[PDB]
């Protein structure tokens, strides 16, 4: 589990996204496996905007932060995981690293803030969800 709070914004994994979050919808995207819900109060997040290819990912089901380069945002086959069959993801970034389930949304993060949160899991890799692209989460 886990979000990103930027703004009046709270970013999920959309599989994750909660009655609240759907009933507070600013923007969602089953290909990228994200939604945005509306907030009162403000967050305190900065997104990323950058292109790095290197940064730090929580991984709970470790209990640790990996340092890890990762791949550009790209439109990916995922394999079937128990919360989506095989499929194309959009916007997904991948690094040589643990990820399992639970681990979906935990922070990847570089020098300028949050990169993007947790998506993807299985075969020795880990899959981020990219945000740096919503560059309206920085405003209104
Ligand atoms: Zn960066």
């Amino acid at each position: 589990s886990g979000a990103i709070y930027v703004g009046n914004y709270r970013v999920v994994n959309r599989h994750l996204a909660t009655h609240n979050d759907w009933a507070n919808l600013v923007w969602e995207d089953s290909s990228r496996d994200l939604l945005v819900s509306s907030t009162t109060a403000q967050g305190c997040d900065t997104i990323a905007r950058c292109d790095c290819q290197t940064g730090v990912y929580y991984c709970s089901s470790r209990r640790k932060h990996y340092p890890v380069s990762f791949s550009k945002p790209s439109l990916i086959f995922v394999e079937a995981s128990e919360y989506y069959p095989a499929r194309y993801q959009s916007h997904l970034m991948l690094a040589v690293g643990h990820s399992e389930p639970g681990d979906c949304g935990g922070i990847l993060r570089c020098q300028h803030g949050v990169v993007g949160i947790v998506s993807t899991g299985g075969n020795g890799l880990v899959g981020f969800a990219d945000v740096r692209d919503l560059l309206w989460l920085d405003e209104e």
